[PDB]
């Protein structure tokens, strides 16, 4: 689990083609190194992966190409930053939203409006279908970041963004077209879910 | 997230004004330092900003437009008090306020519309503060107060007529949406 | 707090009885001993139970006579085996499905194919009990598959099977449940917003 609070942002070193999946070599923030074990789950861009290796603060992951697939990591190149944050323990507040790492669909970055000391980002959903786990003042992962819902359409959303945000993330560097790992919140899902079972259930049972 | 039990109140002591966004400094108890780092998350009064900076206890939090418009923080004048709560760890609260409303105890809902959420024997979010929703009529609701909640937290110091902001409980929220957009077929 | 994520199963080493209690005496997994201390909470079977002694690595721990008319605890011989789970720490990573050890009825195993049909005893429940939903069973977080308004079933995966008891219950056999607590919120949630939908007409 994770809390979209980004712990860093960490540059992709190089990348090592197999077959079957990909390795990726980060440079991590130093200050992510200690208690970091090989097997331990990292987030990239809100993807959970798995520590394979580390050499001084060049951790390794390895992706299926499924994740490379579904995920915004596939199309990574060396030089390019992602958002990174180690897994969440009890002992840890949660300045976000209990996020899984679990990252099904992207969205793209359909529009910018930058003001003096504001910036408001709308995504396009690729599945509408999902725009019902996205409501008014909800949470929503964004390539690993927790962030409040604004105004939501049935096809888009958007997102208004602090500068703490946008210095601590990569999100501020993000152009229009840019594809962003999407997470619907975990708990906002499951509520919504069990909300049509029961309906459903209510409709038969009559 | 919040769990909507106030931790403190803490004393504005600095604002910084800009076009469409605001710097404030809060002077913060000294049992709410431990620990917190910029970043981190802590609701004023109901509502989630982040740490820009430490000094002492002196705390940093910048307030976007969008904060600006839709809560009561960016009518806080220097030497007032708010609500303060940092982030939960292990009802259940976003942190995120959805509108304002005002004591008409009753309040009086600004947006009428999001009655829709706002239901007796219900959770609801005022300032931070998580409460169960007592009578209702279409435009106002009303809590019911205790004693340590009051003394604990500027509620008891509001005023008729002064404006609170309003936590929607997110559960209720879901369901509400859920249910309707189902039956509406 | 628990994860519903078992961390081993144990066997009944003895059992003294009681007039107003009873004290169960387990053999926990090896693993499970450092940093166990008394007053630790321990789930058996998904019920939370606190050590009341630790005897190298035999366990102590007591339980109310309520508690074992509610449970499948008091059923218990000398030999058999449950499911344990330390409560969850500090330092633990968060996973599993937060379990508070706290078990509102049981069922009856009824028909075994892994596809287990299970029969609640206080039906009323059902309404919390939901196709794709989450439900846990003798303290295991699983995912209940098809349902009646009777009876509810389960497939199981080859490990848990063998990581758990679950997989050696044989029909008849009566299970803890605990309704996830989350699922009766909204149960609930929703039936007072149908109200409301109501009473506002």
């Amino acid at each position: 689990m994770f809390t979209g609070i980004v712990q860093g942002t960490a540059k992709l070193v190089s990348i090592d083609e197999k077959p079957n999946f990909r390795t990726h070599v980060v440079e991590l923030p130093d200050h992510m190194l200690d208690g970091l074990e090989t097997g331990a789950s990292v987030a990239h861009n809100g993807c959970c992966l798995t520590v394979t290796e580390i050499n001084g603060n060049h951790v390794s992951f390895d992706l299926m190409k499924e994740t490379l697939r579904i995920t915004n990591l596939g199309d990574l190149k060396v030089g390019d930053w992602v958002n990174v944050e180690r897994a969440a323990k009890f002992s840890d507040e949660i300045g976000g939203h209990l996020m899984s790492g679990h990252i099904m669909t992207t969205a793209e970055v359909a529009k910018i409006l930058t003001s003096e000391n504001n910036r408001q980002i709308w995504f396009k959903v690729q599945d509408s279908q999902l725009m019902k786990y996205i409501l008014y003042k909800g949470f929503i992962g964004i390539d690993g970041i927790s962030l409040t819902v604004g105004e939501v359409t049935p096809t888009r959303f958007c997102v208004h963004l602090i500068p703490e945000t946008l210095e601590r993330t990569t999100l501020g560097k993000k152009k229009l077209g840019a594809r962003v790992n999407i997470e619907i919140d975990p708990q906002t899902q499951a509520v919504v879910d069990t909300v049509e079972r029961v309906l459903a259930a209510r409709e038969n049972a009559m």
